[PDB]
């Protein structure tokens, strides 16, 4: 199997709450494919069920496993049963999905769902935009009023405050901080996004990620993707890279292989010996 698969499979086993052999015995005995199981496990998390729960759940109220995922992760952020989640986006007259991007807006900016519905009326935004603004008044520590306002007073626009905010809050400073080292640096708000996480996940400050990606001769996503691996796999960047061309395979792939390790609770070198044996 590939490493795709095998990340799949162990996070279908982690949120299951099984053996990686018995998720692969549980999707035979519901007769499902591994994306199934790993959506419907998922659900079985969010609301609270046995993962044989939920699938007899879809197919009692007649929709598909993704459709029940939306529903359970709705109930979760708004806080409510799965039934109730329903009659909330009957209430409403609203679209699971939009619900979904509700409530969670709603966990994010501490209201209700009711009331997070009431505020995007007010700001006269859509949904989405709300949930954007939720998220950066969240990084943030902010307001969504304020967030709103402060997108305005930046002269930015609601993405972009995000990406700042989720910026400033892995580099652990101000908004304005994060922009002005953007700046500093002559480099894109996403670009100080990436950044700020390979800091983050390695351990170091933004400017040294910066020198490091140029003195390791590799691009800013290729440093993220980097960083992200040696994280899940326990070891350092430079560990990390070596280790990517011990085993012959992509950064992308250690990656994968390195949160399947994760999931499944072995090493990367396991993981990989388990992908081909499979």
């Amino acid at each position: 199997i590939s490493v795709e698969e095998l990340l799949k499979l162990a996070k279908a086993a982690y949120y299951s709450g099984t053996t990686v052999e018995e998720a692969y015995k549980l999707a035979l005995k519901l007769g499902i494919s591994v994306e199934e199981l790993l959506k419907l496990a998922e659900a079985a998390y969010y609301s609270g069920t046995t993962v044989e729960e939920a699938y007899k759940l879809a197919l009692k109220l007649g929709i598909s496993v993704e459709e029940l995922l939306k529903l359970a992760k709705a109930a979760y952020y708004s806080g409510t049963t799965v039934e109730e989640a329903y009659k909330l986006a009957l209430k409403l007259g609203i679209s699971v999905e939009e619900l979904l991007k509700l409530a969670k807006a709603a966990y994010y900016s501490g209201t209700t769902v009711e009331e997070a519905y009431k505020l995007a009326l007010k700001l006269g935004i859509s949904v989405e935009e709300l949930l954007k603004l939720a998220e950066a008044a969240y990084y943030s520590g902010t307001t969504v009023e304020e967030a709103y306002k402060l997108a305005l007073k930046l002269g930015i626009s609601v993405e972009e405050l995000l990406k700042l905010a989720k910026a400033a809050y892995y580099s652990g400073t101000t908004v304005e901080e994060a922009y002005k080292l953007a700046l500093k640096l002559g480099i894109s708000v996403e670009e100080l996004l990436k950044l700020a996480k390979a800091a983050y996940y390695s351990g170091t400050t933004v400017e040294e990620a910066y020198k490091l990606a140029l003195k390791l001769g590799i691009s800013v996503e290729e440093l993220l993707k980097l960083a992200e691996a040696a994280y899940y796999s326990g070891t350092t960047v430079e560990e990390a890279y070596k280790l990517a061309l011990k085993l012959g395979i992509s950064v992308e792939e250690l990656l994968k292989l390195a949160k399947a390790a994760y999931y499944s609770g072995t090493t990367v070198e396991e993981a990989y010996k388990l992908a081909l044996k499979l």
